[PDB]
């Protein structure tokens, strides 16, 4: 009965996520912790050409008024489905090896990932919807495709003052503060959504309360402070006023996929070593899982090294 | 704890696919209005514009990819809400028989693979859709069609959907994809290992040759490294495809006959389909509710 610890580092770009996780990985034994890094190689080359470059210019040309909404939406939608592929595929090959949950002895293997599938099938799409470059229907199609949430899905979101974030961000993608505001808002919403569901929130019961951040602590947030609030869009509403059932079912799925997640908030308003040690203290309350076969440890380990080996920076 | 029989009627369109049995119809209203405006027309116009040289290959692919997301949404949301109610295999007549108009693989693999063959979708986008195919649950019975090509052209010509353009090149492509699909399931069911037979594509139990399966489509140069090796991320996606396809139960329905005949042939095929148990006492009625509400809201 060997155990596994899976930790997905996620949240808005530009906070220091990659650095903190390399630092955490650099403390461990080469063989008891493996990092699944950002698939930069799939991105700029393998899946398509310069994927991040096509996105930031299309929104920039949508702002100006050089290309309509529909035009930007088709480009944003296809960019996202291609961008999320590595996360989805990783999740699908690992799935069969993950047993039930399980404080406990040291995990036999710790897998740290640069992002979870929900960044590409939920968060980024919702942020683009708020920026006007994606339709709500398309965001819900992404949501309906989120894979079943595996036991022990530990997701680490980040915290950081916007002023420090804007400054960290300005390093050299283009300088898009509106998008920065939109993605921070969506991740704030995401943490509250997990809290809401874990405290027994039923969006169907509270839908009517809509008009006009901690993920594992505190009281139940108001539905207005969760991701459900984004789906009040007239496009999704029938002539009767309520959501078409098709979109309501997607919110049911959103609710199911996030209800079982374990979310932690890491403060990035610190030096790199500071972030590392805090992430390392956080991993202590995270949930481990048993693996289905005995050979899953080495198997999974190989899968992760291969991904790192072929798709990093 | 009652039994359920799920039957997905799929295969290329245009062949004739149009109380204890519920029928989940084609979500035409989602395609023409709820998810977007006239998605079929946008698909067919885009391919037409590419064919005439009015737009680029890259341009048509972004348009196609986005429209395929819209086309697929109803199946994917349907599978996600239904999945939790599906239990293990049971094998007597079933408590409920749910007949669906298409399975998620139509939109997350077949149509996409066919547009890749029409030069309007990248192979990488096709594999992004495949990676998102939902886990194959017990009792996934998929009915595929058989019909000679000229009878199919006749039938399709009398059956055009709103915004569709009669395109014989897309007909051949979708037909080829579906024939490869049937071959692929048999290849996997008889022990075929794509990784072991990959070398047979690039330089030459009893089952189809891998060149006669969907794996042959993924020998696309965009997915290979400079030394000819398939990138691991794509090899992964093929591993998922084998896993999803191997456990489906495919039934072939001969459509070269009358609706009466087809109806009965379809009912005849039901004897070898696999039934499951549901997981709750309220699953039947809830499933039932889902089915009728989908039909009312999204059915033409
Ligand atoms: C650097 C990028 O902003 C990070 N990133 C990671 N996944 C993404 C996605 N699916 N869409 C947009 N940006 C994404
Ligand atoms: C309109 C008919 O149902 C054909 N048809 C059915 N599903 C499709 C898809 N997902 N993409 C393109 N055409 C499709």
């Amino acid at each position: 009965m060997p155990t596994l610890l899976r930790v997905y580092i996620d949240g808005p770009h530009g906070m220091g996520k990659t650095t903190t996780t390399q630092l955490l990985v650099a403390l461990g034994s080469r063989d008891d912790i493996v990092y699944v890094p950002e698939p930069m190689t799939y991105w700029r080359v393998l899946g398509a050409s310069e994927t991040i470059a096509n996105i930031y210019t299309t929104q920039h040309r949508l702002d100006q008024g050089e290309i309509s909404a529909g035009d930007a939406a088709v480009v944003m939608t296809s960019a996202q489905i291609t961008m999320g592929m590595p996360y989805a595929v990783t999740d699908a090959v690992l799935a069969p090896h993950i047993g039930g949950e399980a404080h406990a002895p040291p995990p036999a293997l710790t897998l740290i990932f640069d992002r979870h599938p929900i960044a590409a099938l939920l968060c980024y799409p919702a942020a683009r919807y708020l920026m006007g470059s994606m339709t709500p229907q398309a965001v819900l199609a992404f949501v309906a495709l989120i894979p079943p949430t595996l036991p022990g899905t530990n997701i680490v979101l980040g915290a950081l003052p916007e002023d420090r974030h804007i400054d960290r961000l300005a390093k050299r993608e283009r300088l898009d503060l509106a998008m920065l505001a939109a993605i921070r808002r969506v991740y704030g919403l995401l943490a509250n959504t997990v809290r809401y569901l874990q405290c027994g929130g039923s969006w169907r019961e509270d839908w009517g309360q809509l008009s006009g951040p901690q993920s594992n602590a505190g009281p139940r947030p108001h539905i207005g402070d969760t991701l459900f609030t984004l789906f009040r869009a007239p496009e999704l509403l029938a002539p009767n006023g309520d959501l078409y059932n098709v979109f309501a079912w997607a919110l049911d799925v959103l609710a199911k996929r996030l209800r079982s997640m374990h979310v932690f908030i890491l403060d990035y308003d610190q030096s790199p070593a500071g972030c590392r040690d805090a992430l390392l203290q956080l991993t202590s309350g995270m949930v481990q899982t048993h693996v289905t076969t005995p050979g899953s440890i080495p198997t999974i380990c190989d899968l992760a090294r291969t991904f790192a080996r072929e798709m990093g920076e």
